[PDB]
């Protein structure tokens, strides 16, 4: 409401709408041709496996010398090792060039991405810590040709584009500490550079949205951001807002977000490709403003949003909806209480046993909307949410939990996680055992399982499935990504690339 | 050591376990018409099947059928029971009336469940038996499913338990006098012979008995004596590494955990070699600790492997087997293992004891090293079973044991066995590269407890155990966390043995 | 629009505070013999001193002395009281008996304590006053110590509190009718004049009133009105930055904390410039939060302390140039409220990641100290911030000693000296910024508002947080006073703080 | 009791009794003279302040070259920066020498050591993480002349001498991962090298004792260790053991340790210097075997023990006793309970309100013993213990809390902390306010304060003072070092060097 808050929020919106990646992509031969051996700056990174680093091709790289060779002997698996090279030609004027070597492990379980982009990210992040002038371009030579996972890994790495440090609040929270990164693959990448940029951009935008505090990213600013992208890329945007949610029967999302300063919203984005589509897919994302899980609770909405943008920018031949379930879970006079009975959009009634379990209610309305109210009926519904603490206990910090009603779709999403690096793992799909945990005396169901130690991740997924439209007969993929959205440095931008890869193999 | 009255009681308990015979027998409709000539075994009869099965024309031809039973079939609810009286129906007891209880089994079954839904079968029969006046009757249980293994275990599990301390049963070696003899009547002669199904049911019930038993009756000593009793009776080998020998021979894990207790810790290994050439060499390792209300059923894993072993011997399955019971009493005392102890495990690796609550995995570490390094053979497959983590319930729930497995193939096979047997399982994340860092220790090779509890808890405990496998072992390792599936609100379920029996069948 | 009845009540409460006059006066034995000619003020008299002081020949010469009083002196316990009746002793109330209560003060006093032990003095007089008959009486309190400032504050603190809502006092603007007038009688004419000691005692008791008062009476609005009332009455300046102006003018800390409340947050700055050339330029900053374990009851302690210390300075015309900035905000649960994970742009320009909304006090103070050190007509030589800030304070320095986090040995020593002299004792906590700073690492903001590890000098770290928001224009001594526990005891507020400041100002 | 446990314990005892430091000390000129410019190995460390690193003297060091200069520019404050130097002469046969530069801050509060040995330790630790082979000697060039604090700082740093990793349990838990470190000061050190070695040795032994788990360091093995040092250095040792404690009236330590497998012990060591002593000092140390504080609970006993050893080895002119209060706090049939009333050795009775507060009881007997039962009466009593969680809340992780009955002794111990780097800070000394917290209905006192938020560190100190002998009229210094004894790598060996420096300035 105050003039100063509004100026700040508009500026934040614009920063998101206009966000451009700091990463570019090329290959060794094209690099020799365009830069003619002259390093982009006083810092260069070389990243690969023990074996890859020893390949004869490496000796032919423009920064190679006997010190770099020694760096390769001395570096530890999963570690870095830096050397100075005197009088190596570079576009900055630097008497020395720093070359940081990083060794990626080859060890990778059957549930992991063989290229180990998790370590790639860590290695580059460590290398960039030795940067003191930030307005430079750092050449990152990677010896893997797994272009999609490497792109997302590098996009994720280092200092984040969202920052409030050292006066950055006056610059719309755009960090001035980020380095431009030029990724140099060995071979011309199987996915074109402009496309990889789009992927990286989405990873970073997703990261931005999740890193952003709730006083900047609100249900209102998120909506404005979506609208900005809709006008810029020419897709459709529908907004069902505040008291319209109540009037139109969306009792779940309405009751959850009803007491807040900013009104709850169901924001649906529509993309129809030029051709005949390979699949019709609906994305549903949870975005709550309220355990330091709460910091990253936009993860799901941000993920589906950014996955959607990538699909539009790459013109993927998938017909897509993206429904953002946006609500501010506020303590107030008009707020939903324990013991409220809600009439969901699906027509089913929900006894609110516990107000802490709001996410699934909001998602219930979301998935019903996606499966019942759009101009098409999807073949696949993917819901993504930072939903349960149980997720971490079950599948851990690197693997999102999958609750899926069909072996085939589950396998495909697992495959995509392994290819993209945004790994997943299944949780028990057994509705006959989940259902009884929601018995209610007076409503069709409760919102919270009676016993917390009876497949917690699965049960939350089950709840959501009860609100799918009868008109939907396809594959439903529930993605609990409570933990994979973040690490000790903040948001990871997990989700979008998983989706992009999933879409590619339809 | 012990008072004369305690020792008499413990011997009698040992004998009750060693001599335990199942209350269940198995036949089929045609054999039943032949042997009983339409006369019911008693004043109660149970009919159990799916909505469709119950409506099959064969059902009308059953000896207890009448228009009231037909009405029962119309009125019964899915997953429920409905009982009717039939006047003057011939029966070997009594009995002016016969009670016929109809139970409807659902057909709904997810891809991770057993299609026959033996979970409901158990519940239905349990409910029906609640209307029994007199015990020491035989109740005919007519089942319409031909899934004989899962039904056998399901009926074995059901109803009143053979272990009891109620109404003076303590003076009868804790053998319940409230159990009914049950005669299961399949539609067709069973694909697995009756004597074999009895063996399976017996193991389910013995396992149940061992887990139901309180820790003042089932001790590291009485469990060992029970194993020895079975060894003498069925002719298999038994090795016992006991107390201070554990320390001298380098088993620092199990030694330090159980060292302060009244009864000494023990590593009890059983050996079975079949007559022929074996299809596989398998080693079973089971955790058996005496210490929220998970602790009541903390013998679940040791009991499971023990009873699975017994079934293999009784059925003469063509598998070469070891069964190592890791038995220790986790006691508070003067000589006890503390927080911050560093233990030298049998594997040679050192373990920093961050938390004494996480003892189960240490004990198992010694167990799996023993099995993979110290026996007359090297196993192709190691299966460890334990009631290990609360996380298991959160992850896979109350009906599915969590599987941490190092090989897709073995995992798929054990899942298949769970689905066939009814003792269902589900996988947890196998990703050692991410589990390992959770056990970083300043001074030892590893800690015994993960730094962060919310990073795949079931998996990490499994990982810990794998670090103690012998380098000689290059096969499939299956870790089974069955903390919750071993029990329900009625006590022990006897989960585990039948899973193993079915897994062994399809090797 | 509050209801008509609430507004009447609140105006009356404001007036009670603005017009508050102490119940204590001060004289000496010789001036007493001269004015009262041996006639006791009333049917109760108190005699308070050390084991040795009580036995001094001067004592026998006091007008209430008799052999029963002597026997009281023998029988009384250290730290205890012992009362005797004296029949027919002359007194102005026309009472058949006079009650004489003797109290023995210990001489034991550690190097970190006030040697006069005013803590016990307070307790002794409190006990004595429990035997009071009539409520309109003056009770002569004969003290055998000449430590006038600490004794003045000790007596001001003692007994029944001027704030009361018992027995219909709500209809009398919460002015207790159970308080006795107290006449303190020193052995020698006091080194500080009586009219000055009255001003001290008044500030102690006003501070006590402000802290005792519940949050439905003392609000950000009524506290501001009270300050304004004192400004019109004593002729000092008052600046008020209020509500949405706080946001517009960049005070993001105090604005975000108090933003969802019924009553708007306020930064209230008072200005006093003495007639002469000042010995020091000092800025006081005080935290005053209303929440919307039982530390919360007394959470105005810091704002009240600095406010009352300021008033004493104006009334005594101390030669110090003073600002007093009250950081007033209601921490309310609501639709428009600041959340966990918010990033705030402080007035200092530094950004703060709100890890925990419970740690609001330091944020509000951050804006306060920046305002004081950057936005005023002068730049202070010394900044003193006072707050009921951490539970850690009690664990570290205890119930009687406020924790000092100070950037300069000299200023610390002086404030300690003032505590020991005034009786409002302090003790230092670790000053080590190089070790405090890493506890506030934030991924996205300049700092968090809460230390990563609670067991790494908790009182110090909160102090450190506050220092990060000092203006670069400031190069002087900063004294952070964590008084979470010394502001109260089992009877309510203690009025701790003002007298400490007054004594600190005296020795500049 | 088993043969294998006893073999292991004897070997552990021996490892402690015979422990020799891995650190040696010299200076630049003596180094040029002995090594003639040839580095000790393939790794060299240079550590100093921003200003010190830029001094002209630095360019004259044998490893200097333009890459090292560039390292000096690029390094961050509190950080390290490593470069390879090709073909620099070194005694190992190494084609390259790694030179790691570390920048020490000059920022230091009035309560800190100006040389910032805390950062020195961290810098050297980081540098040694790049060591290829162990059993090399690493030259550590320091630009500070604060020899005592640098000595302890380097002693503390890197991989610890106690280890159970990778088969070290079969080598009496002597790590094989440690490097020999040669510290090279600019000027010949004001304290001789052999003396600095004794200091470093004590720091590391103390570290060893505290790192050691309770199944290795027991009341019995610690006693055997003390006895081993007594035979070797020729000082006296008195042991009051088990049921003798009860018979001789030590009811505190007896009742605490009475139920354990190993008997409680009061172990007193006696050292009398050749001359007339400058002071008579009694050390008392708490050593309990029993939430992540419990790991390092020998800290106090280990500290006084090792401080004592340094005094004997340096022949400091101080008459010393060192009383180790050793007890195993066990759950058992014969154990001390809540609500027990104990008759302390001092004659005062203690109501055991809470068994968790055992440390102070044990110390009460210790200080009475020291002040009443020895051949001399001390002028100063110093008790050291890992006593309260409150300590961390009050004075933090780097500063031990001092509860002292005399301004002069307090100031001197603070001065020693600042000089030695083993920093301290005072807690409130106010007995008139501590005493009432211990009111007991039936005993002279309770063992635990009624209110936990009334100067917790101070109150525990007060309790201990009540058991001082009336014969004693000197300075009492209580040192609560619950937190400074450890960091994320284990024990710090905090305490001994503080004492040594304190003794130097008497």
């Amino acid at each position: 409401l105050p003039k100063a808050e509004a100026k700040e929020l508009s500026a934040f919106v614009q920063s998101c709408v206009e966000y451009k990646t700091n990463v570019c992509f090329t290959d060794v031969a094209a690099y020799e041709s365009n830069q003619k051996g002259v390093l982009s700056s006083g810092l260069a990174v070389l990243v690969g496996t023990h074996k890859q680093l020893r390949d004869p091709a490496v000796q032919r790289l423009p920064f190679y010398n006997p010190a770099v060779a020694e760096a390769i002997e001395r570096v530890k698996e999963g570690g870095t090792y830096g050397v100075l090279v005197e009088g190596l030609a570079n576009a900055a004027g630097s008497k020395f060039v720093r070359v940081v070597v990083g060794e990626v492990p080859t060890k990778a379980s059957r549930n992991n991405c063989p290229a180990r982009p998790d370590v790639v990210t860590a290695l580059v992040t460590a290398a960039l810590d030795e940067v003191k002038e930030p307005n430079t371009t750092v050449d990152v030579f990677v010896l893997s040709n797994a272009v999609l996972p490497i792109a997302a890994a590098v996009a994720r790495c280092g200092k984040h584009n969202f920052s409030a440090k050292d006066g950055a609040a006056a610059a719309a929270y755009n960090s001035g500490k980020v380095s431009r990164l030029q990724v140099v693959f060995p071979e011309p990448p199987a996915i074109p550079p402009k496309d990889l940029e789009a992927v990286a951009t989405s990873t970073q935008l997703c990261q931005r949205l999740v890193d952003a505090p709730p006083n900047l990213l609100t249900t209102a600013t998120f909506t404005e951001i979506a609208q900005g992208y809709a006008k810029a890329l020419g897709f459709d945007v529908d907004v069902i807002c505040g008291d319209d949610l109540c009037e139109r029967g969306y009792g779940g999302i309405y009751s959850v977000g009803k007491a807040a300063f900013e009104a709850p919203r169901l924001v649906t984005l529509l993309y129809t490709p030029k051709g005949t589509p390979v699949k019709k897919v609906s994305l549903v994302g949870k975005g709550i403003v309220y355990m330091k899980l709460m910091k990253h609770d936009m993860g799901g909405a941000a993920a589906v949003f950014c996955g959607f943008l990538t699909a539009v920018r790459l013109q993927q031949p998938v017909q897509l909806s993206c429904t953002l379930c946006l609500a501010e879970n506020a303590i107030g006079p008009k707020s939903y209480r324990n013991d409220d009975i809600i009439v969901m959009k699906s027509g089913k009634t929900v006894e609110v046993i516990n107000t802490d379990a709001e996410g699934r209610i909001v998602l219930g309305d979301g998935v019903f909307h996606a499966t019942n109210e759009l101009s098409f009926t999807p073949d696949v519904v993917i819901d993504m949410a930072t939903l349960t603490g149980a997720q971490g206990i079950a599948t851990g910090r690197h693997h999102a939990g999958l609750y899926v009603n069909e072996e085939g779709a589950e396998a495909a999403m697992l495959r995509a996680g392994r290819e993209s690096g945004e790994t997943c793992f299944p949780v028990l799909y057994c509705p006959e055992y989940h259902e009884p945990e929601f018995k209610s005396n007076h409503a069709d169901m409760t919102n919270l399982m009676e016993r917390r130690d009876n497949a917690g991740v699965s049960c939350a997924g089950y709840f959501i499935t009860t609100h799918l439209s009868p008109k939907f007969t396809g594959a439903h993929i529930h993605v609990d990504l409570a933990y994979p959205v973040f690490n000790s440095n903040g948001a990871t931008g997990f989700g979008p690339a998983l989706l992009t890869e999933y879409f590619r193999k339809l």
